[PDB]
């Protein structure tokens, strides 16, 4: 459907396109993987025991990551190839995923303030994986199941 | 009152110390120099036309500025001396005022994203005064005007 993405059904769920209308709630699992041979994992919501939840924002201008999510069905299983050009982002936005994971609330002013703090010291994401993920750029494989879409 | 800091009335106010209660708006005017002769000024809120508002969180656990502001009467005006230990984090502060004062929300995703993409990118602030501020560690004079204190 857009350049440089691969989409591919695994799974088929129920139903047809549920309603993706603005302010919905978004539920599901992901696991990220780069495209070598041993397909690398990188993030996996059912290794960390939660599945993962959005909020769309505005139906009309979307993120890349609800462009993927907004073409599924409910209990679709699905695997979205995705070249450079949209994988730039992915480390920052994992590192803001590992800190939700424990709790820690990555837009409360202390702990977004002693991450660009450190950021800024250390010129590190905090994890190796996505450092080497920052200096080396590449597709990444996404293979997410949708769970749940829930509206205002 | 504290270690490396010296406070200095220049206008007092009317009244006793408010109600600083936790999740008060404390609402009020800085200025923001550096300790040189030309007393260079890094920020004002009378400068960029609205006045600041915080809002206590934990008035068991305050916060740096919280405790010099929460020192004050109201119509107070204040010349707070404070000694490196605590003018580190400054720019990062300075930074997210300067992005709140263009209507860009510092804590929304979008910017909170970008500004770590420039920030690793690019190794800066985003502004001159705040990297040189960065790379030269001091002390910094702010100047406060309290206006308004309300309760939850
Ligand atoms: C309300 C919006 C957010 C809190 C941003 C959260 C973004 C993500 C969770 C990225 C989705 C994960 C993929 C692997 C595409
Ligand atoms: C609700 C809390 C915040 C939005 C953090 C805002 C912090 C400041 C505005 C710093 C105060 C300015 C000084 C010069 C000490």
């Amino acid at each position: 459907n857009v350049e440089g993405v691969k989409k591919t059904i695994l799974h088929g769920g129920t139903g047809e396109l549920p309603n993706f209308i603005t302010g919905s709630r978004v539920i599901f699992h992901f696991r990220t993987m780069k495209c070598d041979e041993e397909r690398t994992v990188i993030d996996d919501s059912r290794q960390v025991g939660q599945p993962m939840h959005i909020i769309i924002g505005n139906m009309f201008k979307l993120e890349f990551w609800e462009i993927l999510l907004t073409s599924m069905r409910v209990h679709e299983v699905a695997e979205f190839w995705c070249d450079t050009i949209h994988t730039g982002v992915y480390p920052i936005l994992s590192r803001s995923l590992r800190q939700m994971a424990q709790g820690k609330d990555p837009t409360e002013w202390h702990v977004h303030t002693c991450g660009l703090a450190n950021m800024f010291a250390y010129h590190t994401l905090g994890y190796e994986d996505l450092d080497e993920l920052q200096k080396e750029p590449q597709p990444l494989v996404f293979v997410i199941e949708l769970l749940q879409v829930d509206a205002p």
